[PDB]
């Protein structure tokens, strides 16, 4: 087993991965380690897909999507959650501190306030002004010195989406799908293609019946090129990509398109890598 080792996707991924890093670099568990990584990404607002610099829907308003799982099936999710700058927290807390598994819209966000978060202006000044002028996620998994796996999403949608749009990022299946036994996934794409094909539970299910990582990406991937033929749409337009990890610390990643990059960070060091791609 190769193990610790943390992946995340996109660039900004790499220094999440530093942050991961040292959580998991010190046998901490997976579990903090990747809620500790996408908050670095949440709270720069530089970083206008997650969390606080988020472009908001086309009513102005900045709504977070998040969702989190981890090595014995407990799962936390929060969608169309407004002025909480750290929803993959939130969702850490419906998780561990609810009976419930996601919460959305205002009750999301009474439960946030109960629990101590506070209330926040997300709507950066530079956001503000290309929303009037107008008018992805970031995934993470990682496995432990334990052997353990969780996982982490988390992005503000889509920008100018519909008030009230929820994409894939804030659920299982969707977005993430972790199983300790097998292995974990997060997709990168176009949220509502995510969803019509549950592909990280896809993913995650092809390594049960045996395949590597990158062989599970890269099939979950071609089913879904077979789909949007057969719903008739052109493949340039439409997105998916998935990163995957297994117990033994194995990963691998595949996307419709050329032009993603994932990180991969083990105990070689932290480095961007290019998965395959089948247009």
């Amino acid at each position: 087993t190769n193990k610790p080792i943390v992946l995340s996707t996109w660039n900004f991924g790499l220094h999440a991965n530093v942050e991961a890093w040292k959580v998991l670099s010190k046998g901490g568990k997976a579990l903090d380690a990747v809620e500790k990584g996408v908050r670095l990404v949440e709270d720069d607002p530089t970083e206008r897909s997650v969390g606080y610099g988020g472009r908001p829907d086309r009513d102005g308003r900045v709504t977070l999507d998040a969702c989190i799982m981890d090595e014995n099936y407990n799962i936390g999710s929060v969608a169309c959650m407004e002025h909480i700058k750290n929803p993959i927290s939130v969702a850490r807390a419906v998780m561990e501190k609810t009976p419930h598994v996601m919460l959305v819209g205002d009750g999301a966000l009474e439960f946030a306030l109960s629990q101590g978060f506070k209330k926040e202006n997300l709507l950066t000044a530079e956001s503000e002004k290309e929303w009037k002028e107008w008018l992805d996620a970031i995934g993470m998994i990682a496995l432990d010195a334990q052997g353990n796996l969780s996982g982490a999403c988390t992005t503000s949608g889509m920008a100018y989406k519909m008030h009230g749009r929820v994409g894939d990022s804030p659920i299982i299946g969707a977005g993430l799908f972790v199983d300790n036994e097998i292995g974990a996934a997060t997709a990168t794409g176009h949220g509502e293609e995510v969803i019509r094909t549950v592909g990280t539970h896809l993913v995650v299910e092809l390594m049960n019946q045996g395949r590597t990582p990158q062989q599970a990406c890269k099939e979950a991937v071609e089913r879904i090129v077979k789909i949007v033929n057969r719903r008739g749409k052109n493949l340039k337009d439409i997105q998916v990509g998935f990163i995957a990890l297994n117990k033994k610390g194995e990963y691998g990643a595949y996307c419709i398109q050329d032009g993603f990059n994932f990180a991969v960070h083990d105990q070689k060091g932290n480095r961007l890598e290019t998965p395959g791609f089948a247009l």
